[PDB]
């Protein structure tokens, strides 16, 4: 989106929404982008996903201070992998309340990650139990079922055409589903489709590892995941 701050990139997606992007050198893959979101809700800022590292995550907070200059109220993190929860310490150090799927917090220690302070639980229909997501504002949080990981969750932003698939969703031209080490091969395809069904009005699909795409990204992803079963 062209805003470069330190080693991160910030792209405005809507008047109150930005994508944050951080990079990690992974031999044999290159310098790998990971995307999250920043949302302004009135007088506060909400964050979706950390950067890969604590330092990068501190940089996200520095950008927010400089460009928005409102307090960060809370952060929700999609799953227990380094690109989504690598920077938990920086959020906690800043006094930011953090939230994750209960299962993500249970998985975090063995993954070498810090758990969020708070656990989300999910209803029958996959939607977050409201009582476990206080003050989430426009963030609508949905568990689509196991896919990229057992614990992967997704987030739509109310008042926008934006839904965030995290690492569940790949772009419409992706040549693979990327990392499948912790993937649920049987359930991935249905979980990807369920994400689309939860946010039917979303025309902009934000994801971890490619620039924002149309709903064709969901279509393409589920079709790749089909070949896993
Ligand atoms: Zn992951
Ligand atoms: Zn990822």
């Amino acid at each position: 989106g062209d805003q470069r701050f330190g080693d991160l990139v910030f792209r405005q997606l809507a008047p109150n929404v930005w994508q944050h992007t951080s990079y990690l050198d992974m031999p044999g893959f290159g310098a790998v982008a990971s995307n999250g979101l920043i949302v302004r809700d009135g007088g506060r800022v909400l964050v979706v996903d950390t950067a890969w590292t604590d330092d990068q995550t501190a940089q996200i907070l520095n950008w927010i201070k400089q460009e928005i200059n409102l307090p960060v109220a809370l952060a929700v993190v999609t799953h227990a992998h380094q690109d989504k929860m690598g920077g938990m310490d920086a959020l906690h150090a800043a006094g930011i309340a953090t939230y994750a799927n209960a299962l993500s917090n249970q998985l975090a220690p063995q993954e070498g990650l810090v758990a969020a302070q708070h656990s989300l639980t999910f209803a029958a229909n996959g939607w977050v139990e409201p009582a476990t997501a206080p003050n989430f504002g426009p963030l609508k949080v949905f568990y689509p079922g196991p896919g990229h990981t057992s614990d992967n969750i997704t987030v739509g932003i109310d008042g926008t055409d934006i839904a965030f698939g995290g690492c569940l969703i790949k772009d419409s031209k992706a040549k693979s589903l990327g990392n499948l080490d912790d993937a649920d091969t049987e359930h991935y395809a249905a979980s990807a489709r369920a994400f689309g069904a939860a946010f039917p009005k979303a025309s902009m699909i934000v994801m971890s590892h490619s620039a924002p795409d149309s709903r064709a990204a969901i279509t393409h992803t589920a079709r790749m995941a089909d070949k896993l079963r």
